[PDB]
């Protein structure tokens, strides 16, 4: 799951939302989702999850964004899907390029120790992924 404060861009409206506001208000936003060939597409959120307070780790990405997620949350990388907690400085994660809107890869500059945060998840229709702080992450249903 993803930490409070995680920014989620809605490509249909152009609005960026904090994930806790999306969940707390059951907001019918779209997200940017990735398909298996690396193309990006707008897809609606269909479920909203409040996952409680948990440890989250931080992945600071080239460009300056920091993704805060539980160590078990899956991130799309140069290797395929990997748990956030298994990633190291120098690994490359899939990102949405903020100027072009297409998928590229960016290097992890730093891994940050845990902090306690409220956490959340979203289920995204069809593609089961979303862009969070610019990074392609899993958005499935357990």
């Amino acid at each position: 799951c993803l930490a409070e404060g995680t920014r989620i861009f809605d490509p249909v409206t152009g609005t960026t939302h904090r994930i806790e506001d999306v969940v707390d208000g059951r907001k019918p936003i779209h997200v940017v989702a990735a398909a298996k060939d690396g193309t990006l597409h707008a897809r609606p959120v269909v479920s909203w999850f409040d996952q409680g307070t948990r440890d989250v780790i931080g992945l600071r990405i080239a460009g300056g964004a920091i993704l805060w997620a539980t160590p078990d949350h899956k991130v799309l990388t140069e290797y395929g899907w990997r748990a956030a907690g298994e990633l190291r400085k120098g690994d490359r994660v899939a990102v949405r390029d903020v100027e072009t809107g297409e998928l590229r890869y960016s290097v992890i500059r730093e891994v940050l120790p845990t902090r306690r945060a409220r956490t959340f998840d979203l289920e995204v229709e069809e593609l089961h992924t979303l862009v969070a702080e610019g990074v392609v992450v899993h958005a499935c249903s357990p």
